[PDB]
């Protein structure tokens, strides 16, 4: 109860910033996560034994793929932690608790292939979940881990709260299906400009949390240029492996996934920042003003990619 987690001074300060990078030292990521739950939620949100056991069954069920791994899980959870600290009074105790848990869990047991590939390969997960295939698998793994003995970090919630937290987490994890982002952001844009956006309306809270989730998921683009650039290598190492595999099933893959189309990567980063990230961070800044530094940083990295194309690095 009387056991603070700290962090050395550079981390203690840089962690509160949106562009913080959790670094190359794996063995600190759990302590970083716990440090965030504590400052965001209080030392009393979670029995320390149950949380430490949950954090390590989660870690152990992420795979060692180049991008969709334990380090992405914690990065995503960090960005969420930033958003919540900068808007601390807009969210319930249940929302704060389950959204960081949602983010640590959001890619559980990912294999490093798109929903798309699962369906083209006819993987059993695509027979059991026809849309948001991996994302329903993700929530499903989270519940599995939650039901291991000693793992139920939610044990001490009323029966009511418990069902509402699992519903927040479920909805939150589904939202990271980027195919649902476009619909969601459009409606949020319109609802905001027609002054109809109502945060006591629960289905409006849902769309906002959906958007935060996309924001945190995509936060590689809000980092210092060299973090942004080296993360894109990891991203393409998955995409081009998926492409290879498409080819092995006898299918031309989309250019994104074709390692014979490396030369066009800056062009596709631009498309990506213009069709996806900029609009994501724009609407989110409109809705939660103190998220602006994600927007600002995202535009800086768009401008670094432009610089690449022009041969200026
Ligand atoms: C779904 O995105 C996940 C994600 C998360 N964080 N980031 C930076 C990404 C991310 O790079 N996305 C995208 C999107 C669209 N294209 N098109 C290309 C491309 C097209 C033609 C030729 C070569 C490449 N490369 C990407 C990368
Ligand atoms: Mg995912
Ligand atoms: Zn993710």
């Amino acid at each position: 109860g009387l056991m603070q987690f700290t962090l050395p001074v550079r981390l203690c300060k840089e962690i509160e910033l949106f562009h913080f990078d959790i670094g190359p030292f794996e063995n600190m990521w759990p302590g970083i996560f716990v440090y965030m739950v504590h400052r965001s939620c209080g030392t009393s949100c979670f029995e320390l034994e149950k949380l430490c056991r949950f954090i390590m069954s989660v870690k152990k069920n992420y795979r060692r793929v180049p991008y969709h791994n334990w380090k992405h899980a914690v990065t995503v959870a960090h960005c969420m932690y930033a958003i919540l600290q900068n808007n601390h009074t807009l969210f319930t105790d249940l929302e704060r608790k389950g959204l960081l848990i949602a983010c640590l869990c959001h890619d559980l047991d990912h294999r490093g292939f798109s929903n798309s590939y699962l369906q083209k390969f006819d993987h059993p997960l695509a027979a059991l979940y026809s849309t948001s295939t991996m994302e329903q698998h993700h929530f499903s793994q989270t519940v599995s881990i939650l039901q291991l003995e000693g793992h139920n970090i939610f044990s001490t919630l009323s029966s009511s709260e418990y069902e509402q937290v699992l519903e927040i987490i479920r909805k939150a994890i589904i939202a990271t299906d980027l195919a649902l982002y476009f619909g969601n952001r459009k409606q949020l844009e319109e609802m905001y400009q027609t002054g109809s956006l109502n945060l006591n309306n629960q289905s409006h809270r849902d769309r906002v949390i959906g958007l935060m989730m996309t924001a945190c998921d995509l936060c590689s683009v809000t980092k210092l240029w060299p973090v942004t650039k080296l993360t894109a290598n990891d991203i393409y190492a998955e995409f081009w492996a998926e492409g290879d595999e498409m080819k092995k099933l006898g299918i031309q893959p989309i250019p994104m996934m074709d390692r014979d189309k490396k030369d066009e990567v800056p062009q596709g980063q631009l498309g990506f920042y213009n069709a996806v990230a900029i609009p994501c961070y724009t609407t989110l800044t409109q809705i939660l003003p103190p998220t602006e530094p994600l927007l600002k940083a995202c535009r800086d990295n768009l401008s670094q990619w432009e610089k690449v194309i022009r041969g200026e690095e």
